[PDB]
């Protein structure tokens, strides 16, 4: 799956979320999912590029 372009909205919370803890959960995973407006393919590709970055 290619890799969305993120609003600045999204990666703001992302980023702030990936500062406070750089693995995802299940209902992590779907918090993000449902309150950024991305599915939650798009929300583990993000994880996993920042972990790789």
């Amino acid at each position: 799956r290619p890799r969305t372009a993120f609003s600045s909205e999204q990666l703001a919370r992302l980023k702030r979320e990936f500062n406070e803890n750089r693995y995802l959960t299940e209902r992590r995973r779907q918090q993000l999912s449902s309150e950024l407006g991305l599915n939650e393919a798009q929300i583990k590709i993000w994880f996993q590029n920042a972990r790789a970055k």
